């Protein structure tokens, strides 16, 4: 794994070094996000071959006298894939590029809001926490599955339910049965992600439907709905802008010998010693243009604010609270204006990133005790579950009911893993597990 | 104004010493608050012409040590001369409405109408809303501001029900009246939200056409809302009529220094007050004086610990009083009373406020990112609520569970010294978050 | 009193002692609970009328012969047995002992098997299980055996006959249909008095009144039952022991009418700390781990706070999917030769008062109580509120059906905390103070959970 993934963050380095120059960009121009983003942004849009001539485009910036200067630069599509199969030892390295979409989908999680695309669903717009890599290609996504959300692959789910109602000749047919093995496909992808029976097995329905329509689309909306409890299982991956791997391997920085691990202390090792700059837009807030990128860094974008906090040991946050707009800058922008700083992309702690959705006893949440009967005569208050008892729900389909039995059984308050924590920096080992806790003084858990 | 507010005041003093005068009482025995509820209440019999020509109630009088009592009766049209010539020849309903307030703020603290909850149909634990309960019908738009947000709510349930059995209510000339006063309570009801959510489910119920159940469900929802985001409600000092009585009659100019409802001035008042009460055996002075001191600064559903705080002396719930109502019943034996002067005194005084205190302001759930050690917050009743103006409730649902108990409000605020009269220097309380009990009721 | 309670025991201890020597079972073969339970299983087959319905009843006894344990199915003639009870008895034909084995084959169920399944069945919520005492017992022990069984194990058995009853048409008229009927007023009747508040009574009211029982009578039922997980309800509970412990008692030469008895008192205890009860052990079981399982039995401790189990045993009594052990019976498929034995250690370091009691469920007071404050001065601090009581009126209990009545118990489970003390002043006993004098109060972990069995 360690080697593999070396070779690839490698990769995406010195095609960055390689870039720049073919550029001829500074070294301190070159450590410019937007920058980085543009020169990621055709990479992608080279590799694309499924959707101006034959040539990518983008706006490159560097620093004049003092005010920086824009010039939209454009190049030859197979010149882009030559520096890309050259930088990686002459291969197509499409994980590579796949890296370079989830960073992607990880800053647009952490700065844009997907409800408009949930009530024009007809989801919940409060099922955003759920919606990770929704901006996600489709294309080259087995990887890119995993990082997608419970709610993203519902909403995608959808869609295709949606057409396959308006246009007859969509299951029927030559394409028909074609579009029928991405919808099986994807089924199991979210009865994959699905930590309960009772869950995976109400989507089997779904899946085994001839011709699903306007009922299977409402078990959607159920069981997305069921995640924001009974969590479904989403990996997360700390992919960086090329312009960090680019400048570390500047450094003489062999990603092959010394390993490298996505969801290990190694992007932390990146970003502690990174110096990236961003613009900055008339009235924004250097330290919020920080936040906005170091949650994107890891994909902290649905985390909860009080440990995304402790780790970075900084105040995170609320999105609506953050004076700064998007990272990109658009076309109509007058970036002759615009000053810039160097990001704060430091943490506190390192933390092993997750690929679970939290801890759920799966029986005990259906069946088990909730309240005691008194046998002996002591004093003593007599236990039982109030939220559960209260809840009338399930009273009021034999799997569905399940589900919501489990869902009335979970309380906020429940711990998931135990015993694991976070560690410092200097713990390369990861030996000493610290177990966090939380400030008193709260700006709440929810970034949206 | 001061110099308005304060000419009202010193006609209520001017009234009740002319009433003494007129009833032959005693220096002390118009120092009595149980002869300044007969008097009060007779000022307000004599006016309420919707309603012989006679008015009166139990006056008391102390002869050789033992309480005596005498059921006066007297003529409300020469009430009503008294009234206007004290008040400078004015009609000066204000002064009406002022002790009307103040008998309220008396009831609100000695009775729970836990009864007229039911009925309604509504949470008998909503009695912290109740403020003004006992007020009459309309009388007063500055009435409406010391009315609670569940007694409007709990006066709309019933003008909706009487519609739902009398097929003629909503409909005619007198149909376009009555719905004009249900626009206007559900427009005052809706003054006092504070949250745009709140407001917003006001504006369906106000424009709801032939309101039913479903209208009255909301209402009972949004009386509920009002205990955590809770509603803006007037609160208003105000005192026994003896009390401006006995100041008018050491010679304090009430027009010259001026009077606010809600600054140091009623405080200043209480603080030199000589207040008397009957007292039944078994009750304890101390517990009379606490409920007393509660009526007059409106302090009924406060928190106790800042009531404590306020007072210098504790503040205890209303179970633990030994006490029973100030006012003396009928069939109540007056000769074996004794009488004690009320200690209505404080050590600091506040700022009394019109606000209900502090309201917060996309996502309900966390996506654990990091293996670490924690909960994984969610809002329970927020996600569940698509199991049961459904988009306006689930947005009201989902802020009353975002606040928390803990939650700051008036912050950068706090009591005053009685000798700091312009409130320039306040004490941010020092005896804050815990246990020690908050309730009365 | 404790007399007669004292001649019941000893009638029990007494016919096992002679059923021993009959079924020619050694002395400390009669000390297996294995053994017992079969005796037990014979005498209340004996006795129940069904025979009017071979003539034999038996089955396994275990002996342990050449090393193993050996088993083999014995019958014997029910006239026979009865009339070793009758002897025992001092001559009476004793209908308490009987109803005492049962509850304790009850109460050993009750520990041992979760209801969950038949709950599911029963379109019952399958966590409701603190609330299926006594669900194994036979509609045939009287009032004794109905003041034992939880409101669950009634509301379901309700149910069920709602159930066949709109099933079926010719279900509630005739003579078969009359006397069903009996039989729902009487259940009915038992229900509402385990009840201790106005207005859950005031329901089963309605439920026992209906003309045509069907889905309204169910969902009300339902609605009850899950209110007695706050609102509980008062089901008695009866430490009864196996057969064998007393018998042994007597053979010891331990006077029962003499010192007398007590089902709720301090006698089980005393008895159990002198007591020596073997049990069959399959391979891979944890002996320490029966004796919990039957020990909770003993004193019908099934669905009691572990924490009050742990604190009265002395030993730390844990949740029943954390046990290595099944059921104490041994299944006929099973191989027996291969078994251990181990003695169950039944001590315990204090004992307790039984209680009939559900608690202390007067929350009147609570429901029309401030639960929020409003703020009459402009000072800095939080305002309180009862979070939990105000939060849960969103608990979706307005949706289904609806009444006066109904939104006093929801009213009352709102305003109730599971930190609320009941049983004040009362508290546990040291063995040596057999008049209970000293009640020690104890001070159990607030911060511990782990108060559940199932």
């Amino acid at each position: 794994g360690r080697a593999s993934v070396g070779r690839m963050i490698g990769g995406i380095g010195r095609f960055y070094i390689q870039m720049c120059t073919e550029l001829k960009l500074s070294d301190y121009d070159g450590r410019l996000i937007q920058n980085s983003i543009t020169i990621e942004r055709m990479v992608l849009s080279a590799f694309d071959e499924r959707r101006d001539p034959k040539k990518t485009g983008g706006p490159i910036y560097r620093r004049v006298d003092g005010k920086w200067m824009r010039e939209l630069i454009l190049y030859d599509k197979e010149e882009i894939r030559r520096v890309w199969r050259q930088a990686n030892n002459g291969e197509d390295a499409t994980a590579g590029l796949t890296h370079i979409m989830i960073w992607h989908s990880n800053l647009n999680d952490a700065t844009y809001q997907r409800t408009r695309a949930l009530v024009r669903t007809g989801m919940d717009p409060r099922m955003c926490s759920l919606m990770q890599g929704s901006t996600l290609p489709r294309r080259s996504g087995a990887a890119g599955a995993a990082v997608k959300g419970v709610g993203t692959i519902a909403m995608e789910l959808i869609r295709m339910i949606k057409r396959g109602i308006n246009d007859r000749n969509f299951w029927r047919g030559e394409n028909g049965r074609r579009t029928r093995v991405a919808y099986e496909r994807m089924c199991n992808i979210l009865k994959g992600k699905f930590q309960t029976a009772a869950q995976r097995a109400m989507m089997d329905q779904v899946r085994e439907s001839r011709n699903p329509g306007n009922a299977e689309i409402e078990d959607l909306i159920f069981l997305a709905r069921s995640a924001l409890i009974l969590r479904g299982s989403v990996a997360h991956k700390s992919c960086l802008p090329a312009c960090v791997y680019g400048l570390a391997v500047a450094s003489g920085h062999d990603f092959e010998r010394e390993g490298y691990s996505l969801v290990g202390i190694d992007p932390f090792k990146l970003l502690q010693n990174s110096q990236v700059v961003s613009l900055m837009r008339p009235n924004e807030n250097p330290a919020h243009k920080s936040q906005l990128v170091w949650m994107a860094c890891h994909s902290a974008a649905f985390e909860d604010l009080r440990v995304s906090s402790f780790i970075r040991g900084k105040k995170v946050i609320p999105r609506g609270k953050l004076s700064t707009r998007g990272v990109q800058i658009a076309s109509n922008e007058n970036v002759e204006i615009m000053d810039s700083n160097t990001l704060e992309l430091r943490s506190r702690y390192w933390a092993i990133r997750t690929r679970s959705g939290g801890n759920t006893n799966q029986q005990k949440a259906s069946a088990g005790q909730i309240s005691v009967q008194p046998t002996f005569s002591v004093q003593r208050n007599l236990p039982f579950e109030r939220a559960t008892v209260m809840a009338a729900f399930s009273g009021n389909s034999d799997m569905r009911t399940e589900v919501i039995r489990m869902m009335e059984s979970a309380k906020p308050e429940d711990l998931s893993f135990q015993g694991r924590g976070v560690f410092e920096l200097s713990d390369e080992k990861a030996t000493n597990p610290i177990v966090p806790s939380f400030d008193m003084s709260n700006e709440g858990s929810y970034f949206f």
